[PDB]
């Protein structure tokens, strides 16, 4: 129903990551991803880019060559999640703050207006037969 | 007053962990929160996502291990909050640029017409009054 | 010009701070302050908030405990105005693509609609005036 | 073709700052900088701004006093980049939640408006036909 679509992905993306980590790092790299818990804060914590390279991944990117993919894969999407989130947020904003309550008018003054052009309308057919009547009365 | 209401919400919230942080954290890291004013001076740095984990909130953890409900509870509250300060900014930004000025030009631009077809309608009601009498004056 | 009025401010802003922490700090702490030009590179990673407490602050205010209104006014002020630079670029951005190419199409969809209305207008005028001059010899 | 034209950018921009960079300090630098990869994921560490000045460009400053230059310059280069990239997205956005429809659901307004408008140009042109055959009929 909105945003919160991904919310859930992100949500998703993030145990899907949790589990992927604590399964490759939990031996080597207990106080990290030890327990599933600990894979969590140490994620978010990745995910605030608080000292996400120099701080964690550096030091078990030494122990694993390859865990760079893991921890920079995961930023680029985790980010680019979260850049949506975001601006689904923006204009689910503006959509309230303007958009919505402009169109109900832009419609509703133009309701406005169309009556009064049928309104005219009428006023010139019942003219128009009273003229041919002059015509018929003539 | 709009979203200056809302900068006294992330004034509370500030308070509400300081206290909070003060009274609890205070007796084994007088540096952090020894006092209320630096644990204030912790909050804003835990902000601004400054060392929050690794200088902070993992030595705490250290030695009291649920404190991370405390800084991951505050990172989000304290960030969700700024969120709205960055859009309903953003908002009442473009709504001066823009909505404002154009959504007011066009009140006008309807208000102008609407009396053109006011004043037509105008005419039409007059034509008939005289073909009406026309019409009386011969029958 | 516009969007660099706020650029040319954070400019500002930026030097008038540098000289401030090189006159107060540069004695203390000659590695960051020493010059007027390495303030200007250390209140560059203070803004962009790398290691600006922990590592430059907290170590400052040890010296100059009143130092953190140095610290928390640059963060504060500097954000503010790092913000509309990025307000002022999507403003004038949404401009472009879309709301100069609206104010345009619409007036001129209003001249037309205008016209339109002003011929019904004469239109109902010479046929209100010849029933004027038909009513006066009936 | 939009956004992935200046993703490209993003990744050319990217390319030359890492050659430029290992062939700048992978002599002292080895681990940061040793090789084109190394290269790339320090500058990736260094892009999303984790721990890059206490971390890598004062060490490294230490050894080239120029350094700055090429930290400070490819902040600013990459980070306008991505907020080109986002605002290309924030405004690509807009356009198909919002302006998509809103223009040509008016359009159609102002077709409908139009036609109107001419059916009583219509009605008022036969009126004054029948009241022009009063005149001659007289
Ligand atoms: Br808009
Ligand atoms: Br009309």
């Amino acid at each position: 129903p909105g945003i919160a679509w991904i919310a859930l992905l992100l949500l998703v993306i993030f145990y899907v990551f949790a589990v992927m980590g604590t399964k490759l790092f939990a031996q080597s790299f207990p106080e990290w991803f030890g327990t599933l818990g600990a894979s969590m804060y140490t994620l978010f914590q990745v995910m605030t880019l608080e000292s996400w390279s120099m701080g964690i991944a550096r030091p078990v990117i030494e122990a694993y060559p390859w865990a760079w993919i893991y921890f920079v894969s995961f930023i680029l999407v985790s980010s680019f999640t979260v850049l949506n989130l975001f601006i689904g947020i923006i204009i689910e904003s503006m959509q309230s703050a303007h958009w919505e309550a402009e169109d109900a008018k832009r419609i509703e003054q133009e309701q406005r207006a169309h009556d009064e052009r049928l309104e005219m309308l009428q006023l010139i057919r019942d003219l128009s037969s009273k003229v041919d009547r002059l015509e018929r009365r003539s």
